[PDB]
């Protein structure tokens, strides 16, 4: 299972239910990019002697940014799971949290955990940037601690936030590739032919400019057990303005 | 068969006042085909959970209803409520005591068997954050078999990342009255009529109107109860008139 | 008697003594206007079957909207005692009043009463979806009557009014001959109706606009006093403050 | 004889205000002429003739507003006429923290019998009161009878029409600078048993020195020269107007 | 021997604040020749006839205004008048968070009886205090007998008309920049048993070396030559207006 | 020693440990300075009976005014150990000091203090302007009061706060003179060459158009017992930029 | 062991565990700056007496300012450890920090402690520009205290701040030099020939403009134990967008 906790006051509390694992296998990122970022956490897991020979602290943050839907949250859901890791939801727009509150968090976090910050670009007894910075690497920031943060916006996000030792990796998160479209089909559709998985890749990267995973996932869902549905109705996928 | 409606008290659901009389679906004349197909998506929803657990998809489902006032969309979603029997969750996103907190554990603790509602979305956007929707709504910690419904009459004011495939599946537009609403209205006002007699108050309608809701069309029907020659009779007073 | 209501917290509660009922006859409408709005509302309380048979919501909404003293608030208290409805005073501009407050309050109203919204362009603590969704939504009750007032109708989101909110809108205007002739026959009972005659053509000469309002506050300068009023009519053509 | 009762505000309720106080004699304001008389007539027909409301279904309710420029007579008219009608005065500030719509209300509906509630400087006020509050407070639904409302403004044309409309304000007096009649009665009340040639001397003279003169500054005057009639008459070019330093 | 009663405002009520002090004498306040006679016989006639107001049915209430620049005897002036007539000061601040319409009536109301209300700097307050609040406290129907108002400013410019109209001010005096009488007053006053010829070399050179000076620049002057009136007559193009360093 | 004060609520009280009198002498003016204020303020301190004679309030105010680091606190602080005066601390930006609570602190200030009011430039329930002068020169202002203002920022005053009265001496405070570089140089290193003070400030006055005894000091103990030192490293004062 | 301590209301309190001391030798900055700083500090914990006799507060105040990720934390992390002093964290941003509770937390603070203000220039009831600068250089200010003060942004800091006597020694710490490259290489690959690491300096410095020490420290990350590695994949390093 992969138990989620939230924050109430300055210790941490499970939410609802131990949740089932999303499967890492589930989430289709492009290619070789989940394999880099599990080699690099399961590296730094791997390593607190080289940290501690070396007296760098014994932390390590992530940035996966991009697009919405494309999957970013269902990404580190599989991790965590992946890791046999728990989740922390820590919200920075929140009324209770302070400097004080934020540093006392991080300092509790549970062993075997990872520190979710969604959507970091949005935070900026209240919260400062400066108490941010500090908190996750400063003179009391603690160790053995892994740090996700996700945004839409990278742009809008201040260098100091996401400089190495605060973020150490990196990633975009994008709209669908030709192989993304393939490995999403074969998922949905296991037993085809390739050729068929290529059909639809090919037509559908026809039809669109951009498609997120998101919208490939609910196409797939109008085509339950239907792969031939699936690969007949790609002209339905063109964009469609609202109505006015 | 009755419909209980929920609002929140602090982090739980309570009943409002009485169970309610189910409006039956016939009731709500939405434009042809438009009504079956939502019901249709929304039984397939709550009839396949096997499908989305064996794919590691979450088990949620999101729908907008989206056009002017006076259409059909809080009708029908009360309507379908019935059909389904199902119960309602009336959550107000502009409200003093809802934090991110909050809402994470409302939608965690929604009565089964529910829609909640999100009305007028578009106002929308401690206190609640745009981030704290978006990640309540599809992110680490939402609940499964969980069912969102979301109106507003201005869809354009709406951010992507809110209504993005995952936290809206499917968006429907409930618009002025098509020639088929008219005739359909009329033939359930005016039961027993020759269809030629609903026909007649169509065409003369669609010539005298550039637009008219179906709550018009009801409105007006109000003033010539048991009176359907009446109601043919007096299209003319449809014609859009100033106030003084 | 009519009883007045207001809001304690989410309750209502009697506001001071029974009033006397307002005779529907002391409130001079337009000539067919009274009429129209009390068969509409009877055929509304008498008719819930038809309502229920068709799965329409039991609900009716009212709009009297037009100039300060015309007759809105003295129509909506004489219909209360024609009808032997109790009134509900909701105020939309009020501290302690909330989204949730507004539907509590909306789904407690004491049988028989209308409920009165006054001044329903100064609410645009209540958000206007709140408002919208309290008086038509999933959780709103039956056998529910709502009078919202205004001088300013042009300032009324549509949604707000749209049939199933409002269902009927009525302007209440200025003085017509008819409401002029009238009113004399009110105040002077037993004088000839060519003397209310006298009355009305001289008004309109002497003003462009005149409230019913108005014509009240002259009558009350001539007590007992026809010929007075009939002769002081100059007295009415605007005249500036100092 | 008798005293005037000054209530105020207190939450939901009113609580007298000091002591009573001596009535000021309706004749010790002197208001242009004809002015007090016709006010006097207006708010005793309105005391004397509840039948004729109740008769017409008409809310037993009457308001008057007295505007215009400082010192001319508004408070002091207002405190003798509560004097001369044996009434009380309900002293109600409509720009109060503690003021609601919902108090506002309540407070109307409580007065004490035989008052004039006052509402003072109601160009000024435009939970919290909302003007709607007022205008319904006022003249709406749940307004209660045998009230009697003054308001005053130095600023009538501050006022929304719909705030003093008929049946909110049933009577507007405006209260001016002063005239001839004013100053020749004002001369006669500060120095009685002179002759009235000798008040005329007064007036002619102070119109030509002053192009405006209000009642308050006439008083003021008539301070410096007590029981000296003849100085007030021979130092009348001192209240040609003169710059602060 | 007399002293000064000081009163506060703590919530609705007047408190006295510390000791009782010392009565400034009023010959040790010097003001423009004749201004001091002319305020204290007004206020004495006032205190002295409270029969010819009851008579003519005229509120038994007067209000004053001090206003002129920085240092020139507006304050002292008061303290001194207080001690001259055995009076007590009520100080009301209306700049004050716990002030409102309410407490400021309640307080005018309950002022101890032979006492001064001293409003200084009244320009600078224009629940919490409105200005009708303010204006119907002073006159208006519920405003009390037997109460003597003191207001003061820097800025008379700055007030409505309505705050000081007669009926809230009866009479407003300017206390301003010294004149020759003044100067020659204070040095005799600082320098007792000098030559009436010497107090004149003094001001005359004074008005020479100045375009304005306050009696507040005369007193700190006089303090650098303390029983020295030859140093006084000798150092007066120090007086000379002098820059910062900038 | 020398007591220092601060105010709780109404009252004074006393701040950490009594301190070690700073020697008058160790805070080098410019020349005459020290001695006139000394002068003034025992002229003050030995003359009640004059006051009293004369009518006038038995009180004096100081301001002393100029650029950081040149002698303003510590001289204040200096003088209350030369007169066996303590000090109170008056904080004119804080939260809990109105009118009314100025008044009483000014009133119950212990005997033989100076009343500090450090940066009362930066000041302009809660204090007003009015409520200042008046505590200070006003009906109610206490007698046997020495009040010390400082600013760095003297044109920012508003003439009526430091008139006679309220202010009786002010004193700019500025930067070195030769006097105050030869004096400085003697204190820090004593038993030298008075020749080689006379070094040490013909070159400071030649490398700088402005120097602080502050700036004086910090460089003199960069050379502690190295008199040598300091007249070989003067280049060293020259202004550099930061690296920005 | 260093001990880090936090603020609760107007008193110090230690912050989670003792943390392992980061050796000084594993923050390299720019060549003799490191012991220029540990030099200043230990002739002042060293020499009260001099201060004492000559009047002077015995206080003293650094400021390290510069870019991120370039020393500033670190260096005063370890240099803690070398003087085996524990540090005070003081949030200048913080609801309950008022002049009067800055005040006494400087005069308790724990003895033989760094009290660090980090992002000092974020700072500019509540606390004042004034009650800082009379807390750090006033009359009430407390003796045997130490001050560090961060910065990425000088330009921003007022004078008066930092003037000699509040901050006694201002250091720039910037991205890498040809030496800090060299050094950091041996450091991080210890026993390789002198001539590799200069090789990697080389090249680093032709392929990037700046690179900060935090740069260099995430790149070795990649290459742990591979010196070959690090001086292969050097043109990894010139900078590249986020993907838009
Ligand atoms: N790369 C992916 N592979 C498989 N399913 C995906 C992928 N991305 C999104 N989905 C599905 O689409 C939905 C949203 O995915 P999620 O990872 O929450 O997107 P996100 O990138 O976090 N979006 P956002 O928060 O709006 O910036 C979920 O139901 C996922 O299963
Ligand atoms: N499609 C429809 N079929 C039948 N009745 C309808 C329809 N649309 C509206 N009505 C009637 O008109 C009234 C308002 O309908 P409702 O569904 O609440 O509108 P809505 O689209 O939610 N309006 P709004 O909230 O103003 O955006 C109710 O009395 C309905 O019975
Ligand atoms: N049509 C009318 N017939 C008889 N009396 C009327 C009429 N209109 C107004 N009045 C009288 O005038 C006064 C005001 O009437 P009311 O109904 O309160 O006006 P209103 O339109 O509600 N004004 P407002 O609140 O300013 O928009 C009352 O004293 C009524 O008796
Ligand atoms: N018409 C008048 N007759 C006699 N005395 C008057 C008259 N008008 C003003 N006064 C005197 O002047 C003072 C102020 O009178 P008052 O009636 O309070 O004026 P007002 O019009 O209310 N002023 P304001 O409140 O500034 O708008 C009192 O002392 C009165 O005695
Ligand atoms: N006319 C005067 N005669 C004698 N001393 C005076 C005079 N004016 C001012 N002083 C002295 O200077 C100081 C200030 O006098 P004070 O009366 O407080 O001035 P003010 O006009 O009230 N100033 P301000 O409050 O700033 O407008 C006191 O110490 C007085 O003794
Ligand atoms: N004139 C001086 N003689 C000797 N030491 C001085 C002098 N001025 C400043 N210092 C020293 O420099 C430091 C600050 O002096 P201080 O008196 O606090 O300056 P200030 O003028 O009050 N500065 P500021 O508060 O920034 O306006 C202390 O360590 C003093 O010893
Ligand atoms: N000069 C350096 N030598 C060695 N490691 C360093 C150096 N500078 C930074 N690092 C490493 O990079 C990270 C950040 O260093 P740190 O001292 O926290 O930076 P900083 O200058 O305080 N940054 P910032 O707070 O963003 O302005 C840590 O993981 C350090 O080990
Ligand atoms: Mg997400
Ligand atoms: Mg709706
Ligand atoms: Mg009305
Ligand atoms: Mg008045
Ligand atoms: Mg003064
Ligand atoms: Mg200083
Ligand atoms: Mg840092």
């Amino acid at each position: 299972k992969t138990v989620m906790y939230t924050a109430v006051g300055s210790e941490w509390r499970t939410f609802g239910y131990p949740r089932r694992r999303r499967p890492l296998d589930s989430v289709v990122l492009q290619q070789g990019l989940a394999d880099r970022i599990v080699k690099d956490i399961r590296e730094f897991i791997d390593n607190p002697k080289w940290y501690i020979d070396r007296g760098i602290p014994y932390r390590r943050g992530y940035l996966l940014y991009g697009p919405p839907g494309c999957g970013k949250s269902s990404f580190i859901t599989a991790l965590a799971g992946e890791l046999e890791h728990s989740i922390c939801l820590l919200s920075l727009t929140d009324s209770s949290l302070s400097d004080d509150r934020l540093n006392h968090l991080l300092s509790v976090a549970p062993q075997q955990s990872l520190v979710l910050l969604e959507d970091v670009d949005a935070a900026f007894g209240r919260l400062t940037f400066s108490g941010l910075l500090n908190a996750l690497d400063g003179v009391a920031s603690t160790e053995a601690r892994i740090v996700f943060m996700t945004t839409n916006y990278i742009d809008r996000l201040d260098p100091a936030l996401i400089r190495p030792g605060r973020v150490d990796l990196k990633e975009y998160v994008g709209y669908c590739s030709h192989w993304q479209l393939t490995q999403m089909f074969q998922r949905f559709y296991p037993g085809q032919a390739p050729s068929l998985a290529e059909n639809f890749a090919e037509h559908v990267l026809k039809a669109t400019s951009e498609i997120s995973p998101a919208q490939v996932q609910g196409y797939f869902m109008l085509y339950k057990n239907d792969p031939m549905g699936a690969v007949h109705n790609i002209e339905s996928l063109r964009p469609r303005d609202h109505h006015h």
